[PDB]
């Protein structure tokens, strides 16, 4: 009966990069919106919906690292941003904090989306330490503004990308690894909404776990063979890229997809991995999907909140 309208919105350079790479990767049933002050970057966006903000302010340039320009640009294009969001049931706002457009404009976009009734998730990066202390301080203020404007917020410190590269990894490949946090969180929700589960979870459970919560973790894990349930759950909660780990979570939506071999015992093992790692008494919302096209693969999806 109900089919949730999901929109992913990139705000600023880094956010629009993410959107372009997610669109290249292929993702259906999601509307993408690109928002920027910088008209040069926007002309190259792959998104179906493009909103140039603050053209009277910047004359079509970026914000020159000034968050106040990004914020005033978003406020002045409020109506345009509302028109783009209208109809959304859920909005993901992604941006790199520390510059001028994303720092300043991404919390305004998030606010508008929450004010229109949408479940609003932010997925933002913090700058590398090598970008300097001022960039980090501006980013921190952006992160705080984002937290005040979203239902849930996922922060990716870009320094963590230095933990997963070797000395030759291309920068673009490291950036794709961070893109995965948003992409797989969105796909997980889209999949949860679209399939009926044998123990069914739907968009109302997502709203319950995510609405007005603060920090979150969104993770997916796939494994096969022996101990697949424990291994997939461990993968779902363990990302080296997250500021907010699973430790401390007090609400968890956990969906397990498997073939007809999916055992009750391994569903409990998987739930216990999450609960034990949270180190809290977790209020779990537990789902199960039987996909017979799967043989030996099991997929664990986790959304964690209540920190
Ligand atoms: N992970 C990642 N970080 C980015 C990317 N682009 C920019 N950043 C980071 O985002 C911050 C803000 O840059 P940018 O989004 O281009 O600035 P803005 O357009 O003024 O908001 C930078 O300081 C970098 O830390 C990207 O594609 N991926
Ligand atoms: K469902």
């Amino acid at each position: 009966s109900h089919m949730a309208t999901l929109k992913v919105i990139g705000v600023g350079g880094g956010g629009n990069n993410a959107v372009n790479r997610m669109i290249d990767h292929g993702m259906n049933n999601v509307e993408f919106i690109a928002i920027n002050t910088d008209g040069q970057a926007l002309n190259l966006s792959k998104a179906e919906s493009k909103i140039q903000i603050g053209e009277k302010l910047t004359r079509g340039l970026g914000a020159g690292a000034n968050p106040e320009i990004g914020k005033k640009a978003a406020e002045e294009s409020r109506e345009q941003i509302e028109d783009a969001i209208q109809g959304a049931d859920m909005v993901f706002v992604t941006s790199g904090m520390g510059g001028g457009t994303g720092t300043g404009a991404a919390p305004v976009v998030a606010k508008i989306a929450k004010e229109m009734g949408a479940l609003t998730v932010g997925v933002v990066t913090r700058p590398f330490s090598f970008e300097g202390r001022k960039r980090q301080t501006q980013a921190a203020a952006g992160v705080e503004a984002m937290k005040a404007a979203v239902d849930t917020l996922i922060v990716i410190p870009n320094d963590r990308l230095l933990d997963i590269v070797d000395k030759s990894t291309p920068m673009m490949e490291a950036f794709k690894e961070a893109d995965n946090v948003l992409r797989q969180g969105v796909q997980g929700i889209s999949d949860l909404i679209a399939v009926s589960g044998e123990v069914n979870l739907d968009f109302a459970d997502v709203k319950t776990i995510m609405s007005n919560q603060g920090s979150a973790l969104m993770g997916i894990g796939v494994s096969s063979g022996e101990n697949r349930a424990v291994e997939a759950a461990k993968k779902a909660i363990s990302s080296p890229l997250l500021e907010t780990s699973i430790v401390g979570a007090q609400g968890v939506l956990m969906n397990i997809t498997g073939g007809e071999s999916l055992s009750l015992f391994e569903a409990q093992e998987a739930a216990d991995i999450v609960q034990d790692a949270a180190d809290e008494d977790v209020n779990m919302i537990f789902g199960t999907v039987i996909n017979p096209e799967l043989q030996d693969e099991i997929v664990v999806t986790v959304i964690a909140t209540g920190f």
